[PDB]
């Protein structure tokens, strides 16, 4: 259980913002996170890395779900809330969380 | 497997590659590309180089470069290739790194 302990490590350290490099604005909203685990999970922050990034405020609801899973591999669907984490999820280029939100089934 | 553990090789495939990696460590030569993060979760020796200023370039002495590797693969998957020929060089720089997991199996065999 090497990586499972990293990664909660890792994800108690953006909690705290420690040894995060990303800080992410979405509505007023602000998350902190590592750009190497957007990385892992999604083309469009793969994409805008090269300080301080704004996504769009109609994302804002949803962004901590999609951040979670990130760290957690948890995407806290509902049958109320699907459309718009797929919607987000599409946008932010996130292969495996389009693909649980177009298989979820309430 | 599981998540985390797609998410860790991917990391791993990153600093073998030198992307998104903000930490460069230099011992003795050669040096290697990581990420502070996942430093900061097996070493507080790394905590503290992070915090208590060292620039960029970490520059560490040459006496690990051999076993380094090695340690630094344990980081990003859990397992180090602990030979019967390098048993005590990996421990002495566990203790040394301060990596508390790397050292309970340099002693378990």
């Amino acid at each position: 259980g090497h990586s499972v302990r990293v990664l909660q490590e890792l994800n108690k350290q953006r909690e705290k913002g420690q040894y995060c490099d990303a800080t992410l604005d979405v509505g007023g909203l602000v998350f902190k996170a590592h750009w190497s685990v957007l990385a892992c999970c999604s083309h469009f922050f793969q994409r805008i890395y090269g300080g301080s990034v704004v996504l769009p405020a109609g994302f804002a609801e949803i962004f901590g779900l999609l951040l979670d899973f990130f760290y957690t591999g948890h995407l806290a669907l509902t049958s109320g809330n699907r459309d718009q984490v797929l919607l987000a999820a599409k946008e932010l280029r996130v292969p495996e969380a389009v693909e649980l939100c177009q298989s979820f089934q309430p």
